[PDB]
């Protein structure tokens, strides 16, 4: 997958080389285009989960960066759902299995920071994570998909 | 029973709901949600109060959707339903029957959690039905 012209094109929308230069309108329009495109590639493959996670992470990022004040609940609910689904699509296959292992060991295994496991537990069972906890965890998850997927996307 | 809960019931579920504007209705919802947020900071607040606040937050976002990408309203609504169900329930289907929680909520929680994100229409149906449920089983008996 990491070589296809389709994912290489998506990488340039989600992670423009251009980025500091580009206007935020243009930036968001490129993000939005990539999100629409992802709906097009929908497999039960690890890559598909990364693409869909990336789409919703940037959906949450724009909502977080656009927050102008007032009630913060909808943006925290949006970001929290995104993080849960991101973690779950990476961890569910083992955790939902007949031979599940402790999530901390399972996260250590795919190099997923424990903060994401803790975030998921809070958003699932406890107080909804705060605005800044959501912003930090959406930022770090974008870092993660980049480190573990997008960085390696290139034409051969 | 408490004055605060009696006041909140009139903001979430006003009498004049038939004859009131979206703006007026939504300003009262936001007042109620900010009040809950305020109670929750200081003191212990019930799950039904917290979920009612987020449910109306999700409802407003759903009704205000006007086109374009629907992902954020669906993510918002899905997280609200998951927490609503989790606070009530944590064999889920069996537990839900015991408390008269429709099975559709367990199925929604599962999809949002583990599979495809539910559709805009599934989100609206669920939020509507969850607001009906907290009325039937909590708010209706406050007076």
């Amino acid at each position: 997958w990491k070589s296809s012209d389709e994912v290489v094109y998506l990488k340039g929308l989600f992670f423009p080389a251009d980025r500091e230069q580009i206007s935020r309108d243009e930036l968001y329009r490129q993000y939005e285009e990539a999100i629409s495109l992802v709906e097009m590639y929908s497999s039960r493959t690890r890559v598909s989960h990364i693409l869909q996670s990336t789409a919703h992470l940037f959906s949450a990022l724009m909502m977080l960066e656009s927050f102008e004040g007032g009630l913060d609940d909808t943006v925290r609910l949006t970001a929290s759902m995104t993080i849960i689904r991101f973690v779950n699509g990476l961890l569910d296959p083992n955790q939902q299995s007949q031979f599940a292992i402790p999530l901390h060991l399972l996260a250590k295994k795919i190099d997923l920071p424990s903060l994401f496991v803790e975030f998921r537990h809070s958003a699932t069972h406890d107080a909804l994570p705060s605005l800044e906890m959501c912003k930090t965890c959406v930022d770090r998850a974008i870092d993660w998909v980049w480190d573990h997927y997008w960085d390696g996307v290139l034409s051969i």
